[PDB]
């Protein structure tokens, strides 16, 4: 029960808090299939921020729940796919925890709405 320009206006703030989180860029674009070929094999649904870009722009997150899944995706993907002992593991981990603090204040102002 809200307008839906300023609403689209908070979740680009949001999107934008979130890739500033992942300092190193590995979740900017999609898991590149050339170095990775075999990451579809139980990646059932992959997922970055460039194209939570695009479905945001597409008007496809219309409440905060949708958005806050595909980043989770992002995070799950992510844990799933790489060893613990990686740098990508950690750098979900850490993406999950930071992440997750930028989301709770967005959805507080989102709520106001
Ligand atoms: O799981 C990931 C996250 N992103 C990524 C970027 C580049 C390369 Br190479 C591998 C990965 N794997």
């Amino acid at each position: 029960e809200m307008q839906l320009t300023p609403f689209l206006i908070l979740l680009r703030k949001t999107l934008e808090q979130l890739q500033e989180k992942d300092t190193g860029n590995i979740f900017s674009e999609p898991v590149p299939l050339s170095e990775v070929p075999d990451y579809l094999d139980h990646i059932k649904k992959p997922m970055d921020f460039f194209t939570m870009k695009q479905n945001l722009e597409a008007y496809r997150y219309l409440n905060f729940d949708d958005f806050e899944e595909d980043f989770n995706l992002i995070v799950s993907n992510c844990l799933k796919y790489n060893a613990k002992d990686t740098i990508f593991y950690r750098a979900a981990v850490r993406l999950r925890e930071q992440g997750g603090a930028v989301l709770r204040q967005a959805r507080r102002q989102a709520e106001k709405m």
